[PDB]
């Protein structure tokens, strides 16, 4: 039931990996590194907050920048101006 983003933009990969680690403490994070198609996943749920991403990037950041640079993703999303949550929904 692994879920999470697949990142197309090379310059967001490390910031998103680190955000995944920071905003999902204790969870196993798996990365499948392939050029321009980096899968980042955790079981059940993976949250990425705007605050953490901004801090990893060290400059102003809006969730749109992550979203427009997703190649795809696993799971369902709930997203707003503050965060995106990838999650597994057993009914779909």
């Amino acid at each position: 039931n692994n879920v999470g983003p697949i990142i197309r933009a090379g310059d967001l990969v490390e910031p998103v990996i680190e955000t995944a680690e920071i905003d999902n403490p204790g969870k196993e994070i798996t990365v499948e590194d392939r050029r321009a198609y980096v899968r980042i996943a955790a079981e059940g749920e993976l949250i990425l907050t705007r605050k953490t991403l901004e801090e990893q990037l060290g400059r102003p950041f809006n969730m749109q920048e992550l979203e427009i640079n997703l190649a795809s993703f696993a799971g369902q999303i709930q997203a707003d101006e503050d965060q995106i949550r990838f999650y597994f929904d057993k009914t779909m």
